[PDB]
């Protein structure tokens, strides 16, 4: 679909600017992780780098929400999400081919988006650091 880039890119020509901010519901975040699942299918899709930016933008010029949920766990390697209802999780399935030689490209540990919507009842990335969350 939209992520089988075949060569040209083609992200046709619709017309869709700051449309009227609404209130990213914790639900949002849920619903729009299973609409981008069904809208081809982000799972799987090994996170490069800039890959990153088009997911927040394309939300911008399309739900306008402003990227103030998309966040992680800091540290490198696994990466889990911040906030609640969003079920993705980051993780290098890759084998750790740390064979300093090649000169040429950096050919660091790739990560690609887990989708995992069970994260709609459960609470991983609670147990490991939720010091972050200043809830009650």
């Amino acid at each position: 679909a939209w992520l089988e880039a075949q060569e040209e890119e083609e992200v046709g020509f619709p017309v869709t600017p700051q449309v009227p901010l609404r209130p990213m519901t914790y639900k949002a975040a849920v619903d729009l992780s299973h609409f981008l699942k069904e809208k081809g299918g982000l799972e799987g899709l090994i996170h490069s780098q800039r890959r990153q930016d088009i997911l927040d933008l394309w939300i911008y010029h399309t739900q306008g929400y402003f990227p103030d949920w998309q966040n992680y766990t800091p540290g490198p390697g696994i990466r889990y999400p911040l906030t609640f209802g969003w079920c993705y999780k980051l993780v290098p399935v890759e084998p750790e081919k740390l064979e300093e030689a090649n000169k040429d490209d950096p050919e660091r540990e790739v990560l690609e988006w887990r989708f995992d919507s069970r994260l709609a009842f459960h609470h991983m990335a609670r147990e490991l650091h939720p010091e972050y969350f200043k809830n009650a």
